């Protein structure tokens, strides 16, 4: 009959889970690896309620070290319990950065991604452990994550600009006029905005714009520096641009396992980052778009995401927007 | 190409607008009192975006006073001269408690309704108003309202409980006892939690536990000391009981219209008001619920609603449980 605070630490964990994408595409991506797996032994970062380090196991592992720094490690030790796999599962509370393994380990698996792939994701402490932990010529799993980038003409922003135009139609009131204020309110602020999708809001041809081999040779210092890179595409037809859509894929190794978060690609919990502009722009077919996308640590805090667009419509001019995390 | 921070703003109104249950009940009720408001005076308490302003001026009145404090009444003086109505609409910023009009009404017309009927509601202000500037006889729009509370199983939330059981069905890993962690997160808390149910949550006849006659004499002492009552009623049949769901009706005087926020009746964005127990408590067909509801200011803030709740179930022994506003 006491009253606790944990509502965001069940929601949270209910989504992923939930999430039968992510969570199939781990269990499988896993699974393809038994022969690597098979009598080793594996470092789960961020294991939360554990699932993952137990996929781990069942996938013939001989040692899983699940470590977790929130709260809900300990229903992760309860879970492994349950699951009869206490002599396994080994859970351990706390940041990976400091805690203490009786050995090094011959793989990594970890779900580190957050919104826009890098907004208070655990890739920083997937790394620290790799350097750290990781047996020479180690797994990591998944081993690779693309980011891609599309204009957007954003079909439920359209509906809620243009709503204020129809009252006249249902209630005999002229509200038009408030059509300019809600553009200021819903697209004239810096704010990246998480949103999901559809192929109804792709404008033109989505662009890969980089790249990253999570074993690589100067990966940490790319992600202080800034990832990212240049794009072109030409749009697909008339339509109001309201601004970009930023998502991204990650790879198991293996013909490899894809678990992707594109709007033309099942929903997943993670859904897509939009860049909005200032205003709509009007576009046609083939209208030439280019630009460059940066994602970036905030000065305040490395763990928000910061997303540097330029971007340039057509004849217009390039233009500049500096966007953070909502 | 400046940044505002108006998104809640527009959201708020876009909300209250797109809601087509809601609008279209004043605007017919209005139009119903058109003999009444005929020529004559009116003011709106919390005009918001003006829409009920124009609606009496449509319904025949001679002057109407919009009064509304939030950064909004702006753009409601907009939509009135897009209308065509700037010499017959008249809006003023601040609150109504000391806004200074030129005359006495006739008429006040406010949606003065809260989450919770009195969750952050203006209807402290509609009476101030009424003592104020209401004319001897004059006409208040809605006229009534009315309490309802009803034991219910919450569809969605058995489903969110059970989620964890059912989660060796589907990656064959058990996570059953994730099931008292979700329970205490998601129910072992003491606030009022927003959300729409429909008939199939409802356990048993809902129950009318209060009626509020806006004109009547003693009421704001009533708000202040606390608005409710008993009531009694007996279950449909075998549920895991989560709780009791409050809701309102108000009514405008003509046979007369009544805008509705039951889970039975078309949804709105008022949704219901729902108070959780600790846990779910298994009953059964004609398994007796007793108790008793009362809605509170809160100490700090009386625009903050609480509620006092007072549940006797079949032959368990009578609990209480005090809620306040999420
Ligand atoms: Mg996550
Ligand atoms: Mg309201």
């Amino acid at each position: 009959q006491l009253y606790y605070e944990c509502y965001s630490d069940v929601s949270v964990h209910e989504e992923m889970i939930a999430d039968q994408v992510r969570t199939e595409a781990y269990r499988l991506g896993i699974l393809k690896n038994w022969a690597a797996l098979r009598g080793k032994t594996v470092l789960d970062v961020g294991a939360g309620t554990g699932i993952l380090s137990i996929f781990c196991a069942q996938a013939g592992a001989r040692r899983v070290y699940a470590v977790e720094a929130s709260a809900i490690w300990q229903q992760a030790r309860e879970v492994v319990r349950l699951n009869g796999l206490e002599d396994r599962v080994h859970v351990l509370p706390g940041p990976v950065e400091t805690v203490e393994l009786p050995e090094r380990v011959d793989a990594i698996v970890s779900e580190w991604m957050g919104y826009g792939l890098l907004h208070e994701s655990m890739l920083s402490s997937v790394l620290h452990a790799r350097t750290k932990w990781l047996k020479e010529g180690g797994l990591l799993l998944p081993a690779s994550a693309e980011l891609f980038v599309a204009p957007i003409s954003d079909q439920m922003l359209e509906w809620r600009l243009g709503f204020w135009s129809q009252v006249k139609q249902h209630y005999g009131v002229d509200m038009s006029c408030m059509e300019s204020f809600a553009t200021r309110c819903l697209m004239g602020h810096s704010e990246i905005v998480v949103q999901d999708l559809s192929g109804e809001d792709v404008l033109a041809r989505p662009q890969r714009f980089a790249q990253l081999e999570l074993a690589r040779a100067g990966l940490e210092q790319e992600l202080e520096a800034g990832v990212g890179g240049r794009f072109r595409c030409s749009c697909y037809g008339s339509a109001p641009l309201h601004g970009f859509a930023v998502w991204f894929q990650v790879t198991f190794p293996g013909k490899p396992l894809v678990l992707s978060t594109s709007p033309l690609h099942p929903a997943t919990h993670w859904k897509q980052a939009l860049l909005y502009l200032n205003e709509p722009v009007p576009v046609e077919q083939d209208t030439d778009i280019s630009g460059e996308i940066t994602l970036l640590p905030s000065p305040d805090n490395p763990r928000r995401l910061r997303i540097l667009l330029r971007y340039k419509v057509g004849d217009h001019e390039e233009k500049t927007k500096d966007f953070a995390m909502e």
